[PDB]
Protein backbone atom coordinates (compact mmCIF):
# COMPACT_ATOMS: atom_id res chain seq x y z
CA UNK A 1 0.00 0.00 0.00
CA UNK A 2 2.65 2.24 1.05
CA UNK A 3 0.96 5.47 0.07
CA UNK A 4 3.29 8.38 -0.35
CA UNK A 5 2.59 11.91 -0.83
CA UNK A 6 5.14 13.76 -2.98
CA UNK A 7 4.27 17.63 -2.33
CA UNK A 8 5.67 21.18 -1.77
CA UNK A 9 3.98 22.64 1.37
CA UNK A 10 4.48 26.23 -0.76
CA UNK A 11 2.29 24.53 -3.34
CA UNK A 12 -1.09 25.62 -2.40
CA UNK A 13 -2.66 22.34 -3.87
CA UNK A 14 -0.30 20.13 -1.84
CA UNK A 15 -1.01 21.88 1.13
CA UNK A 16 -5.26 21.84 0.25
CA UNK A 17 -4.43 17.61 -0.05
CA UNK A 18 -2.19 17.51 2.68
CA UNK A 19 -4.50 19.09 4.79
CA UNK A 20 -7.03 16.78 4.13
CA UNK A 21 -5.10 13.79 4.58
CA UNK A 22 -4.03 15.01 7.85
CA UNK A 23 -7.27 16.14 9.29
CA UNK A 24 -8.89 12.95 8.37
CA UNK A 25 -5.49 10.84 9.85
CA UNK A 26 -4.71 9.10 6.96
CA UNK A 27 -1.26 6.91 7.17
CA UNK A 28 0.67 9.19 4.42
CA UNK A 29 4.42 8.85 3.56
CA UNK A 30 5.16 12.38 2.73
CA UNK A 31 7.51 12.49 -0.08
CA UNK A 32 9.31 16.28 -0.14
CA UNK A 33 9.87 17.71 -3.85
CA UNK A 34 11.63 21.14 -3.81
CA UNK A 35 9.49 22.94 -6.54
CA UNK A 36 11.28 26.08 -5.94
CA UNK A 37 14.76 24.29 -6.76
CA UNK A 38 13.07 22.04 -9.54
CA UNK A 39 12.85 18.85 -7.64
CA UNK A 40 9.34 17.71 -9.29
CA UNK A 41 11.70 17.77 -12.52
CA UNK A 42 14.58 15.54 -11.53
CA UNK A 43 14.59 12.63 -14.26
CA UNK A 44 14.09 10.10 -11.01
CA UNK A 45 10.33 11.83 -10.32
CA UNK A 46 9.31 11.77 -13.82
CA UNK A 47 9.74 8.28 -13.19
CA UNK A 48 7.54 8.46 -11.00
CA UNK A 49 5.15 11.20 -12.55
CA UNK A 50 5.55 11.58 -16.38
CA UNK A 51 4.24 15.57 -15.65
CA UNK A 52 6.11 16.18 -13.07
CA UNK A 53 3.44 18.36 -11.18
CA UNK A 54 2.42 18.71 -7.55
CA UNK A 55 1.34 17.29 -5.62
CA UNK A 56 1.12 13.74 -6.96
CA UNK A 57 -0.08 10.68 -5.08
CA UNK A 58 1.71 6.79 -5.24
CA UNK A 59 -0.46 4.11 -3.35
CA UNK A 60 0.49 0.84 -4.41
CA UNK A 61 2.00 0.96 -8.08
CA UNK A 62 -1.02 3.53 -9.25
CA UNK A 63 0.17 7.19 -9.45
CA UNK A 64 -2.25 9.72 -9.67
CA UNK A 65 -2.36 13.92 -10.05
CA UNK A 66 -4.84 16.76 -9.13
CA UNK A 67 -5.77 17.80 -5.75
CA UNK A 68 -8.82 17.07 -6.79
CA UNK A 69 -8.79 13.54 -7.90
CA UNK A 70 -6.72 13.02 -5.12
CA UNK A 71 -8.96 14.25 -2.66
CA UNK A 72 -11.69 12.47 -3.77
CA UNK A 73 -9.94 9.25 -4.50
CA UNK A 74 -8.60 9.39 -0.88
CA UNK A 75 -11.98 10.69 0.37
CA UNK A 76 -13.13 7.43 -0.80
CA UNK A 77 -10.79 5.04 -0.27
CA UNK A 78 -10.60 6.13 3.62
CA UNK A 79 -14.51 5.94 3.94
CA UNK A 80 -13.71 9.92 5.12
CA UNK A 81 -16.97 11.72 6.53
CA UNK A 82 -19.31 12.64 3.89
CA UNK A 83 -20.12 16.43 4.88
CA UNK A 84 -16.23 16.43 2.88
CA UNK A 85 -17.69 15.18 0.06
CA UNK A 86 -21.31 14.72 0.19
CA UNK A 87 -22.98 11.70 -1.28
CA UNK A 88 -26.07 13.39 -2.19
CA UNK A 89 -27.04 14.24 -5.64
CA UNK A 90 -27.25 18.02 -4.77
CA UNK A 91 -24.69 18.54 -2.88
CA UNK A 92 -21.88 16.24 -4.54
CA UNK A 93 -23.06 18.45 -7.47
CA UNK A 94 -22.49 21.44 -5.88
CA UNK A 95 -18.97 21.12 -4.90
CA UNK A 96 -17.98 19.40 -8.43
CA UNK A 97 -19.95 22.59 -9.41
CA UNK A 98 -17.52 24.99 -7.17
CA UNK A 99 -14.46 23.17 -8.00
CA UNK A 100 -14.96 23.42 -11.81
CA UNK A 101 -14.91 27.46 -11.49
CA UNK A 102 -12.60 27.24 -8.90
CA UNK A 103 -10.55 25.65 -11.71
CA UNK A 104 -11.87 28.39 -13.71
CA UNK A 105 -11.63 31.29 -11.91
CA UNK A 106 -9.48 30.44 -8.79
CA UNK A 107 -6.75 28.30 -9.27
CA UNK A 108 -3.91 30.19 -11.47
CA UNK A 109 -4.98 33.78 -10.46
CA UNK A 110 -4.09 33.59 -6.87
CA UNK A 111 -0.37 32.44 -7.15
CA UNK A 112 0.51 34.77 -9.50
CA UNK A 113 1.44 37.39 -6.38
CA UNK A 114 3.91 34.90 -5.53
CA UNK A 115 5.64 35.10 -8.87
CA UNK A 116 5.46 38.66 -9.14
CA UNK A 117 7.52 39.14 -6.11
CA UNK A 118 9.31 35.93 -5.22
CA UNK A 119 9.93 33.10 -8.10
CA UNK A 120 9.88 35.74 -10.63
CA UNK A 121 12.62 37.95 -9.29
CA UNK A 122 14.43 34.54 -8.36
CA UNK A 123 16.27 34.12 -11.73
CA UNK A 124 16.22 37.69 -12.91
CA UNK A 125 12.48 37.98 -14.43
CA UNK A 126 10.42 41.14 -13.59
CA UNK A 127 6.60 40.85 -13.83
CA UNK A 128 5.44 43.81 -16.14
CA UNK A 129 3.28 46.60 -13.70
CA UNK A 130 0.41 45.95 -15.52
CA UNK A 131 -0.13 42.25 -15.68
CA UNK A 132 0.03 43.18 -11.70
CA UNK A 133 -2.71 45.18 -11.18
CA UNK A 134 -4.70 43.54 -13.96
CA UNK A 135 -4.02 40.34 -11.87
CA UNK A 136 -5.13 41.92 -8.50
CA UNK A 137 -8.19 43.84 -9.73
CA UNK A 138 -8.92 39.91 -11.27
CA UNK A 139 -8.56 38.48 -7.91
CA UNK A 140 -11.09 40.71 -5.65
CA UNK A 141 -13.14 40.58 -9.36
CA UNK A 142 -13.33 36.49 -8.24
CA UNK A 143 -13.27 37.41 -4.64
CA UNK A 144 -16.63 38.93 -5.18
CA UNK A 145 -18.36 36.19 -7.17
CA UNK A 146 -16.88 33.69 -4.42
CA UNK A 147 -18.30 36.15 -1.64
CA UNK A 148 -21.81 36.65 -2.82
CA UNK A 149 -22.34 34.08 -5.58
CA UNK A 150 -21.14 30.78 -3.54
CA UNK A 151 -20.95 31.60 -0.18
CA UNK A 152 -23.48 34.07 0.35
CA UNK A 153 -25.96 33.96 3.25
CA UNK A 154 -24.77 30.01 4.06
CA UNK A 155 -21.80 29.10 5.76
CA UNK A 156 -19.46 27.40 3.22
CA UNK A 157 -18.89 27.72 -0.90
CA UNK A 158 -20.29 24.24 -1.14
CA UNK A 159 -23.18 24.32 1.09
CA UNK A 160 -23.80 24.18 5.02
CA UNK A 161 -20.47 22.08 5.80
CA UNK A 162 -16.94 22.09 5.57
CA UNK A 163 -15.96 20.51 2.12
CA UNK A 164 -13.23 19.69 -0.12
CA UNK A 165 -14.90 23.09 -2.59
CA UNK A 166 -13.63 25.29 1.06
CA UNK A 167 -10.02 23.64 2.13
CA UNK A 168 -9.39 23.90 -2.03
CA UNK A 169 -10.83 27.43 -2.47
CA UNK A 170 -9.11 28.85 1.26
CA UNK A 171 -5.72 27.01 0.72
CA UNK A 172 -5.36 28.92 -2.87
CA UNK A 173 -6.31 32.10 -1.34
CA UNK A 174 -3.93 32.25 1.28
CA UNK A 175 -0.96 32.53 -1.13
CA UNK A 176 -0.95 36.44 -1.61
CA UNK A 177 -2.23 36.23 1.94
CA UNK A 178 1.02 35.18 2.71
CA UNK A 179 2.68 37.27 0.44
CA UNK A 180 1.17 40.48 2.01
CA UNK A 181 -2.79 41.38 0.72
CA UNK A 182 -5.27 41.21 3.12
CA UNK A 183 -7.99 40.05 0.32
CA UNK A 184 -10.09 39.54 3.63
CA UNK A 185 -9.90 43.06 4.77
CA UNK A 186 -13.23 44.38 2.75
CA UNK A 187 -15.02 41.04 2.84
CA UNK A 188 -16.70 40.16 6.48
CA UNK A 189 -18.65 37.43 4.41
CA UNK A 190 -15.27 36.12 3.28
CA UNK A 191 -13.63 36.88 6.60
CA UNK A 192 -16.20 35.04 8.64
CA UNK A 193 -15.94 32.31 6.38
CA UNK A 194 -12.62 31.93 6.39
CA UNK A 195 -12.42 31.70 10.10
CA UNK A 196 -14.79 29.63 10.23
CA UNK A 197 -13.09 26.97 8.45
CA UNK A 198 -9.42 27.14 9.79
CA UNK A 199 -11.98 27.13 13.26
CA UNK A 200 -13.04 23.73 12.42
CA UNK A 201 -9.66 22.72 10.80
CA UNK A 202 -7.98 23.64 14.02
CA UNK A 203 -4.79 26.40 14.69
CA UNK A 204 -2.19 23.56 14.62
CA UNK A 205 -3.15 22.12 11.20
CA UNK A 206 -2.76 25.37 9.73
CA UNK A 207 0.04 26.63 11.86
CA UNK A 208 1.87 23.98 10.04
CA UNK A 209 0.48 23.91 6.71
CA UNK A 210 0.64 27.40 6.33
CA UNK A 211 4.69 28.13 8.09
CA UNK A 212 6.50 27.35 4.80
CA UNK A 213 5.03 29.97 2.88
CA UNK A 214 4.39 32.53 5.38
CA UNK A 215 8.26 32.68 6.03
CA UNK A 216 9.02 32.39 2.14
CA UNK A 217 9.08 36.30 1.98
CA UNK A 218 11.58 36.48 4.39
CA UNK A 219 14.05 33.66 2.63
CA UNK A 220 13.08 35.54 -0.30
CA UNK A 221 15.06 38.75 0.61
CA UNK A 222 17.58 37.12 3.22
CA UNK A 223 18.59 34.87 -0.09
CA UNK A 224 17.91 31.24 1.18
CA UNK A 225 16.03 30.49 -2.00
CA UNK A 226 17.78 27.65 -3.70
CA UNK A 227 18.90 28.48 -7.20
CA UNK A 228 16.16 26.39 -9.65
CA UNK A 229 17.76 23.63 -12.00
CA UNK A 230 17.51 24.75 -15.76
CA UNK A 231 14.18 22.23 -15.81
CA UNK A 232 12.78 24.32 -13.12
CA UNK A 233 13.77 27.58 -15.22
CA UNK A 234 12.08 26.43 -17.79
CA UNK A 235 8.58 25.38 -16.29
CA UNK A 236 9.26 29.51 -14.26
CA UNK A 237 9.66 30.97 -17.74
CA UNK A 238 6.41 29.68 -18.97
CA UNK A 239 4.20 29.87 -16.33
CA UNK A 240 5.07 33.34 -15.97
CA UNK A 241 4.83 33.76 -20.16
CA UNK A 242 1.26 32.97 -19.23
CA UNK A 243 0.63 35.65 -16.88
CA UNK A 244 -2.03 38.23 -19.04
CA UNK B 1 -38.46 18.17 -13.27
CA UNK B 2 -38.49 20.07 -16.13
CA UNK B 3 -34.89 19.67 -16.71
CA UNK B 4 -34.02 22.26 -19.46
CA UNK B 5 -30.52 22.77 -20.51
CA UNK B 6 -29.84 26.47 -21.56
CA UNK B 7 -26.64 26.70 -24.08
CA UNK B 8 -25.32 27.13 -27.15
CA UNK B 9 -23.45 24.90 -29.39
CA UNK B 10 -20.82 27.65 -30.54
CA UNK B 11 -19.63 26.83 -26.51
CA UNK B 12 -17.07 23.98 -26.42
CA UNK B 13 -18.70 22.98 -22.85
CA UNK B 14 -21.87 23.27 -24.10
CA UNK B 15 -21.62 21.17 -26.89
CA UNK B 16 -19.91 18.35 -24.68
CA UNK B 17 -22.66 18.52 -22.40
CA UNK B 18 -25.82 18.51 -25.07
CA UNK B 19 -23.83 15.69 -26.83
CA UNK B 20 -24.12 13.52 -23.69
CA UNK B 21 -27.00 14.04 -23.04
CA UNK B 22 -28.44 13.30 -26.61
CA UNK B 23 -25.99 10.21 -27.12
CA UNK B 24 -27.50 8.32 -23.88
CA UNK B 25 -30.87 9.70 -24.73
CA UNK B 26 -31.94 12.64 -21.88
CA UNK B 27 -34.93 14.19 -22.21
CA UNK B 28 -33.55 17.38 -22.17
CA UNK B 29 -35.37 20.91 -22.84
CA UNK B 30 -32.72 22.46 -25.20
CA UNK B 31 -32.93 26.48 -24.15
CA UNK B 32 -31.23 28.50 -26.34
CA UNK B 33 -28.61 31.69 -25.53
CA UNK B 34 -27.25 33.13 -28.05
CA UNK B 35 -23.24 34.14 -26.95
CA UNK B 36 -21.97 36.17 -29.22
CA UNK B 37 -25.10 37.96 -28.96
CA UNK B 38 -25.01 38.30 -25.03
CA UNK B 39 -27.94 37.02 -23.90
CA UNK B 40 -26.40 34.88 -21.03
CA UNK B 41 -26.08 38.45 -19.44
CA UNK B 42 -30.10 39.40 -19.94
CA UNK B 43 -31.16 40.52 -16.76
CA UNK B 44 -33.60 37.65 -17.36
CA UNK B 45 -31.21 35.16 -17.16
CA UNK B 46 -29.11 36.10 -14.84
CA UNK B 47 -32.33 35.46 -12.92
CA UNK B 48 -31.58 31.99 -13.93
CA UNK B 49 -27.75 32.08 -13.18
CA UNK B 50 -26.72 34.84 -11.30
CA UNK B 51 -23.19 34.38 -13.15
CA UNK B 52 -24.31 34.33 -16.44
CA UNK B 53 -22.14 31.34 -18.42
CA UNK B 54 -23.34 28.43 -20.61
CA UNK B 55 -24.64 25.90 -20.72
CA UNK B 56 -26.52 25.83 -16.71
CA UNK B 57 -28.86 23.32 -16.39
CA UNK B 58 -31.79 23.77 -14.45
CA UNK B 59 -33.40 21.01 -12.93
CA UNK B 60 -36.55 21.39 -11.02
CA UNK B 61 -35.88 24.56 -9.10
CA UNK B 62 -31.88 23.38 -8.72
CA UNK B 63 -29.59 25.38 -11.00
CA UNK B 64 -26.37 23.75 -11.96
CA UNK B 65 -23.21 24.93 -13.82
CA UNK B 66 -20.44 23.86 -15.51
CA UNK B 67 -20.51 21.25 -17.66
CA UNK B 68 -18.43 18.45 -15.33
CA UNK B 69 -20.60 19.27 -12.66
CA UNK B 70 -23.42 19.17 -14.93
CA UNK B 71 -22.25 15.94 -16.71
CA UNK B 72 -21.92 13.76 -13.78
CA UNK B 73 -24.93 15.06 -12.35
CA UNK B 74 -26.56 14.07 -15.07
CA UNK B 75 -24.83 10.70 -15.59
CA UNK B 76 -25.52 10.22 -11.93
CA UNK B 77 -29.24 11.12 -11.86
CA UNK B 78 -29.76 9.18 -15.29
CA UNK B 79 -27.73 5.76 -14.22
CA UNK B 80 -25.81 6.06 -17.76
CA UNK B 81 -23.67 3.59 -18.89
CA UNK B 82 -20.43 3.04 -16.74
CA UNK B 83 -17.72 3.30 -18.74
CA UNK B 84 -18.90 6.58 -18.87
CA UNK B 85 -18.14 7.73 -15.76
CA UNK B 86 -16.66 4.62 -13.66
CA UNK B 87 -17.70 3.85 -10.36
CA UNK B 88 -14.05 2.60 -9.78
CA UNK B 89 -11.59 3.93 -7.67
CA UNK B 90 -8.89 3.91 -10.20
CA UNK B 91 -10.77 4.66 -12.60
CA UNK B 92 -13.19 7.54 -11.98
CA UNK B 93 -9.73 9.15 -10.01
CA UNK B 94 -8.35 8.82 -13.64
CA UNK B 95 -11.06 10.55 -15.54
CA UNK B 96 -11.33 13.33 -12.21
CA UNK B 97 -7.57 13.63 -12.50
CA UNK B 98 -7.62 14.33 -16.44
CA UNK B 99 -10.69 17.09 -16.31
CA UNK B 100 -8.43 18.73 -13.69
CA UNK B 101 -5.69 18.87 -15.77
CA UNK B 102 -8.23 19.63 -18.67
CA UNK B 103 -9.31 23.15 -16.92
CA UNK B 104 -5.79 23.92 -16.50
CA UNK B 105 -4.06 22.77 -19.51
CA UNK B 106 -7.02 22.22 -22.17
CA UNK B 107 -9.69 24.80 -21.27
CA UNK B 108 -8.85 28.19 -21.97
CA UNK B 109 -6.39 27.80 -24.66
CA UNK B 110 -8.10 26.27 -27.18
CA UNK B 111 -11.05 28.63 -27.51
CA UNK B 112 -8.18 31.53 -28.14
CA UNK B 113 -8.42 31.11 -32.03
CA UNK B 114 -11.91 31.99 -32.15
CA UNK B 115 -11.12 35.30 -30.36
CA UNK B 116 -8.07 35.91 -32.69
CA UNK B 117 -10.75 35.45 -35.83
CA UNK B 118 -13.64 36.29 -34.67
CA UNK B 119 -15.22 37.91 -31.75
CA UNK B 120 -11.98 39.54 -31.29
CA UNK B 121 -12.21 41.84 -34.55
CA UNK B 122 -16.84 41.27 -34.15
CA UNK B 123 -16.18 44.27 -31.71
CA UNK B 124 -12.77 45.94 -33.67
CA UNK B 125 -10.41 44.62 -31.19
CA UNK B 126 -7.37 42.84 -32.81
CA UNK B 127 -5.53 40.70 -30.94
CA UNK B 128 -1.96 41.06 -31.13
CA UNK B 129 0.53 38.78 -33.20
CA UNK B 130 2.34 37.35 -30.29
CA UNK B 131 -0.19 36.31 -28.23
CA UNK B 132 -1.49 34.58 -31.18
CA UNK B 133 1.92 32.29 -31.64
CA UNK B 134 2.34 32.33 -27.74
CA UNK B 135 -1.50 30.10 -27.43
CA UNK B 136 -1.07 28.04 -30.80
CA UNK B 137 2.96 26.63 -29.13
CA UNK B 138 1.08 26.60 -26.31
CA UNK B 139 -1.65 24.44 -27.85
CA UNK B 140 0.66 21.59 -29.58
CA UNK B 141 2.74 22.25 -25.93
CA UNK B 142 -0.74 20.59 -24.25
CA UNK B 143 -1.43 18.72 -27.28
CA UNK B 144 1.46 16.85 -26.99
CA UNK B 145 1.01 16.50 -23.48
CA UNK B 146 -2.48 14.68 -23.86
CA UNK B 147 -1.14 12.87 -27.00
CA UNK B 148 1.73 10.93 -25.20
CA UNK B 149 1.35 11.25 -21.58
CA UNK B 150 -2.58 10.95 -21.09
CA UNK B 151 -3.23 8.99 -24.59
CA UNK B 152 -0.19 7.20 -25.05
CA UNK B 153 -0.71 3.36 -26.17
CA UNK B 154 -3.95 3.15 -24.67
CA UNK B 155 -7.19 4.80 -26.67
CA UNK B 156 -8.59 6.90 -24.69
CA UNK B 157 -7.44 9.86 -22.45
CA UNK B 158 -9.10 8.23 -19.45
CA UNK B 159 -8.15 4.99 -19.77
CA UNK B 160 -10.06 2.32 -22.01
CA UNK B 161 -13.17 3.58 -23.10
CA UNK B 162 -15.03 6.25 -23.74
CA UNK B 163 -15.62 8.71 -21.03
CA UNK B 164 -16.81 12.43 -20.02
CA UNK B 165 -12.68 13.03 -20.24
CA UNK B 166 -12.90 12.44 -23.88
CA UNK B 167 -16.40 13.93 -24.96
CA UNK B 168 -15.08 17.42 -22.81
CA UNK B 169 -11.46 17.08 -24.63
CA UNK B 170 -12.15 16.34 -28.17
CA UNK B 171 -14.98 19.09 -28.69
CA UNK B 172 -12.56 22.25 -26.86
CA UNK B 173 -9.66 20.93 -29.39
CA UNK B 174 -13.13 21.28 -32.31
CA UNK B 175 -12.51 25.14 -31.96
CA UNK B 176 -9.82 25.62 -33.40
CA UNK B 177 -10.19 22.93 -35.85
CA UNK B 178 -13.01 24.28 -37.17
CA UNK B 179 -11.60 27.81 -37.14
CA UNK B 180 -8.85 26.05 -39.91
CA UNK B 181 -6.29 24.69 -37.05
CA UNK B 182 -5.84 21.27 -37.81
CA UNK B 183 -4.16 20.25 -35.26
CA UNK B 184 -4.28 16.19 -35.92
CA UNK B 185 -1.83 16.91 -38.45
CA UNK B 186 1.53 14.99 -37.41
CA UNK B 187 -0.37 13.20 -34.80
CA UNK B 188 -1.49 9.82 -35.69
CA UNK B 189 -1.82 9.03 -31.61
CA UNK B 190 -4.24 12.02 -31.52
CA UNK B 191 -5.96 11.39 -34.58
CA UNK B 192 -6.69 8.16 -34.40
CA UNK B 193 -8.02 8.98 -31.14
CA UNK B 194 -9.98 11.09 -32.09
CA UNK B 195 -11.59 9.35 -34.95
CA UNK B 196 -12.10 6.13 -32.55
CA UNK B 197 -14.36 8.44 -30.64
CA UNK B 198 -16.70 10.45 -33.01
CA UNK B 199 -16.81 6.83 -34.44
CA UNK B 200 -18.45 5.64 -31.31
CA UNK B 201 -20.23 8.49 -31.18
CA UNK B 202 -21.68 8.78 -34.33
CA UNK B 203 -22.22 11.03 -37.68
CA UNK B 204 -25.08 12.35 -36.37
CA UNK B 205 -24.71 13.75 -33.30
CA UNK B 206 -21.49 15.32 -33.86
CA UNK B 207 -22.61 16.40 -37.77
CA UNK B 208 -24.75 18.31 -35.50
CA UNK B 209 -23.17 19.49 -32.19
CA UNK B 210 -20.34 20.81 -34.46
CA UNK B 211 -22.23 22.84 -37.45
CA UNK B 212 -22.84 26.16 -35.55
CA UNK B 213 -18.81 26.24 -35.54
CA UNK B 214 -17.61 25.17 -38.60
CA UNK B 215 -20.05 27.57 -40.06
CA UNK B 216 -19.19 30.60 -37.90
CA UNK B 217 -15.82 31.21 -39.72
CA UNK B 218 -17.97 32.55 -43.11
CA UNK B 219 -21.27 34.10 -40.61
CA UNK B 220 -18.23 35.95 -39.49
CA UNK B 221 -17.15 36.77 -43.30
CA UNK B 222 -21.01 37.71 -44.08
CA UNK B 223 -21.32 39.51 -41.57
CA UNK B 224 -23.91 37.35 -40.00
CA UNK B 225 -22.93 37.63 -36.36
CA UNK B 226 -25.17 39.57 -34.18
CA UNK B 227 -23.59 43.10 -32.66
CA UNK B 228 -23.22 42.36 -28.62
CA UNK B 229 -24.78 43.71 -26.15
CA UNK B 230 -22.71 46.35 -24.07
CA UNK B 231 -22.87 43.33 -21.53
CA UNK B 232 -21.38 41.21 -23.86
CA UNK B 233 -19.04 43.61 -25.08
CA UNK B 234 -17.81 43.41 -21.17
CA UNK B 235 -17.51 39.93 -21.03
CA UNK B 236 -15.66 39.78 -24.89
CA UNK B 237 -12.94 42.69 -23.69
CA UNK B 238 -12.23 40.74 -20.29
CA UNK B 239 -11.53 37.34 -21.89
CA UNK B 240 -9.64 39.39 -24.82
CA UNK B 241 -7.50 41.05 -21.81
CA UNK B 242 -6.90 37.87 -20.41
CA UNK B 243 -4.90 36.17 -23.07
CA UNK B 244 -1.25 36.11 -22.20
Amino acid sequence: MGLELFLDLVSQPSRAVYIFAKKNGIPLELRTVDLVKGQHKSKEFLQINSLGKLPTLKDGDFILTESSAILIYLSCKYQTPDHWYPSDLQARARVHEYLGWHADCIRGTFGIPLWVQVLGPLIGVQVPEEKVERNRTAMDQALQWLEDKFLGDRPFLAGQQVTLADLMALEELMQPVALGYELFEGRPRLAAWRGRVEAFLGAELCQEAHSIILSILEQAAKKTLPTPSPEAYQAMLLRIARIP
